[PDB]
């Protein structure tokens, strides 16, 4: 319906400028033809074109063959995090600009997000340290309450996101810190774990804190798909950890889930809510999964393993995600947090940072991961606000003085997956005819249709063909530093 | 022997204070009779290589962890231990008064210090420089008629290297690594950023770069300095990254393979410096074993590669077994060497004076290296100022010695003593041997045998709890000891 209005900030590519009255959007083929969406460094943003599916092919050029019978994981979804910082920045825009921001992420005319991660009280992307139960030694949680950050910022924006979304949206909840009076160190940050031992008053109180949070969100007519056991439990084992954390060893996590959180959640009105373990760097795999899941008192309560990554780094996937799947094939892997920046926090129009997102989503999908969740939905041009100045990049940058927001390349690299891979999509095989500089992945929608995403991280154009046995050959080019999503009918 | 004079700066342990007239030192070590051992102890509480002796007895009183020497299980031979004579380290050492300079160099290189026998020497400028020179900055000089050493070499590095070799009883091995070529050999025409050599292996750019290594070896030879080895390029992967902030030169594994086969190997072999070894990679271990597969499976490259150099910085991204272990399995006659064994959590300063944690990180990494076939370690900067400098970009790292120019003093960090628990007591030619733990335990430990057959065992306790310990030598008996919380021990004994 409306195209990108580009702006340069002097980096490798352009942002798309939106305001109170204008934002780029889509308005949404027949058997024998394919659809192709293209985004390029040079400035194209999800441009739609169609080609013919050709019955024959000849050449010594690169070929990718769909293996429609080699089935892997089914996709849960894509989304990002409604942090205090994200909600603050969105609600500082004028109401119509807010509506266009939420539409970009959550409407069929935008990129189809069906995941929202919600912090349980404060994190580094907050303007203060609070928990829901700051009255010291309140073991019965009689002073448990949602502050304005939930009731005036996060909850209303979540309601507006679900209203714009036609797809059902899944809410994921993760705590950073407990109340300080439940912690060995009496602080929201630093090295510190729950007081006492699993099964005791501290552990049972913390488990009930999860049920109170779910009760309070339900009073506001929101229901959760899943909670994590703790955000980055490894962090609160580190002396001087600068922001909100709660330390667990894998053994403590195991014992906490087995003795306290599993049973407490199971006996509650919120028993359908799933529990995810780890919620931390994938380098902790497979050891953390072995400790927790080889104990059936804990394993009967764990639905999945949540993984984090910092996209400037490259670590092996098979050794971590691969081995974990092999040991625990019925325990879904789910990517719950990723980001880039700290090099400058915000790099408006950075094409490299877009390639980091799509490269990471393809790696993840090739090694059994069912979903992929961005960090902050929106930040300011500084990459905040953040009470410890731990500034990072975000796919959407809000410029409050201009009532303007910028959609970065990261937004479009995300969208090339989230818009075209609905919940239920199943990854299928795709074999390269020769070594190549392309990342690619193929999935089939519930209805039967095909989606393939191709990223070229080289500067060279790569001619290639995609073979699907049931229809023929898709003849195409991958321009250097391009990302394409291909769609086609099969029956 | 003069003891440590301790000073606290508010961190977990103390530094040892040295100045123009006083530095802590040892007597020459002295092996007791069969039936007796020597133990050197350093603790977070403040002990700094304190010597005691005790019995190895035929009766086993201990009921806890037993570590059994297995001298017939033989692994790698050690090349040695050292650090880097960067521009920053030379400037820091030389801003002390001469007598203080001599005590700093003795700390590292004398038999009364910690017996370093390797120095890494940058080929012109790096981040630990106060400017961005190469040895051939005049462009279009393909025969390098204008190659020359600046002040940094002729006035700072070379005299300090001469003085280190004069202090050491041990023969010292020199290792050289370039960061960038002259910018007129580069695709990007800059010292940093995304930039490889112009053109392709075999061509005049690649021949000129290979000739630069010989010109460098020739120039140091004129100053009566010879090299054990050079690396093919410092962190070749850096130069493939957009915006890489300091001196680099990009090679893919394939370009490194072809540069070695066509240019660097043949040029070194056809020179008077043909005895100098060549190490490949000089980069993060997460790049193994792939980098080794690409280079070493081409016989025209492999004939010229003596070893694989690895850097510690991003060790947290890939485990030792999958990288060092797999590389040894696939290429068991190509030695592994740690060429840049350095540190800093984003929320901490570059320099923490008296950090026990940073010391434990060094000894923990040396033990893991030794258990995965590594033969040698070069630390980074030999000395830095209290800001972690000078560095023309950014101070991300600490150093075992911190120089306070304004007080003519220097500070020996915990790192210095954690290194020394190895470097002092494991001479060149020492061989790692078996050491079997009787049960699961929290200690890190390694056993080696000296050339003369005497035993050395290092035990690190990164836990807060004291651990009762017996060590068994089948030829001698039982050593009853304790590994105190936050301690490191080196044990030495004759076996006959
Ligand atoms: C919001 O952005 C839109 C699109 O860039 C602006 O609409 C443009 O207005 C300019 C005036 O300089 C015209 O040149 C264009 O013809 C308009 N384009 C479209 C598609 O309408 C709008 O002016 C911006 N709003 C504010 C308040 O600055
Ligand atoms: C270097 O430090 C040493 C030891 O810290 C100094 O020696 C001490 O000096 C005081 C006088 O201020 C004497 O009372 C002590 O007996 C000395 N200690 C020892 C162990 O000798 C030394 O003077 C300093 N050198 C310089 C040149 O300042
Ligand atoms: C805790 O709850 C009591 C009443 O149940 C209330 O009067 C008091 O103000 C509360 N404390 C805080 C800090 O809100």
């Amino acid at each position: 319906a409306r195209p990108c209005i580009p702006k340069s900030f002097g980096y490798s590519s352009v942002v798309c400028v939106c305001n109170a009255t204008y934002c780029d959007s889509f308005d949404p083929p027949a058997l024998g033809t394919f659809s192709r969406y293209e985004s390029t460094r040079s400035g194209r943003r999800m441009e739609l074109s169609m080609g013919p599916i050709q019955a024959n092919h000849t050449g010594t050029g690169l070929l990718l063959t769909l293996q429609p019978e080699q089935k892997f994981q089914k996709v849960k979804g894509f989304g990002g995090a409604m942090t205090d910082a994200a909600a603050l920045n969105i609600l500082a825009l004028s109401p119509p600009a807010q509506n266009l921001l939420l539409k970009s992420y959550f409407s069929e005319e935008g990129i189809g997000y069906n995941i929202i991660r919600v912090p349980m009280a404060s994190c580094d992307f907050s303007i203060r340290t609070y928990t829901y139960a700051d009255t010291p030694d309140d073991f019965q949680l009689h002073n448990f309450s949602l502050p304005e950050e939930d009731t005036k910022l996060k909850i209303p924006l979540i309601h507006r996101a679900l209203q714009l979304a036609q797809r059902p949206v899944s809410l994921l909840a993760s705590p950073w810190t407990s109340p300080t009076w439940l912690k060995t160190n009496g602080a929201v940050n630093g090295k510190g774990s729950l007081k006492g031992q699993p099964g005791d008053i501290y552990h049972q109180t913390w488990a009930r804190y999860f049920v109170k949070f779910l009760d309070a969100y339900a009073e506001h007519k929101l229901q959760f798909w899943a909670v994590t056991a703790e955000n980055e439990p490894s962090a609160g084992l580190l002396s001087g950890y600068p922001f909100q954390c709660l330390g667990f060893t894998p053994e403590h996590q195991r014992d906490f889930i087995a003795r306290d959180l599993g049973p407490t959640l199971a006996n509650s009105t919120h028993h359908n809510v799933r529990l995810l373990m780890l919620d931390d760097q994938r380098l902790l795999l497979p050891h953390w999964a072995k400790v927790v899941l080889t104990d059936p008192e804990a394993a009967k309560y764990v639905h999945g393993i949540a993984v984090h990554w910092y996209l400037d780094f490259l670590a092996p996937a098979k050794a971590t995600l691969g081995e974990t799947h092999r040991l625990f094939p019925n325990t879904m892997l789910f990517a719950s947090e990723a980001c880039v920046g700290s090099e400058q926090s915000v790099r408006l129009g950075s094409w490299d940072r877009g390639m980091q997102y799509s490269h990471s989503i393809i790696t993840n999908l090739l090694y059994h991961v069912v979903g992929w969740t961005d960090w902050n939905l929106a930040l300011n041009p500084e990459g905040g606000p953040n009470w410890v100045r731990n500034f990072v990049d975000s796919p959407i940058i809000v410029d409050i003085t201009k009532d303007t927001f910028y959609k970065q390349p990261m937004f479009y690299h995300l969208g090339h997956f989230s818009k075209f891979i609905p919940e239920g999509s199943q990854r299928v095989g795709l074999v390269a005819s020769q070594k190549n500089d392309l990342d690619a992945v193929a999935l089939m929608h519930p209805d039967g249709s095909a989606v393939v995403v191709v990223l070229n991280r080289s500067s060279k154009d790569v001619p290639l063909t995609i073979k699907d046995p049931a229809v023929g050959f898709l003849e195409t080019i991958s321009p250097g530093y391009s990302i394409h999503t291909y769609l086609w009918h099969r029956q």
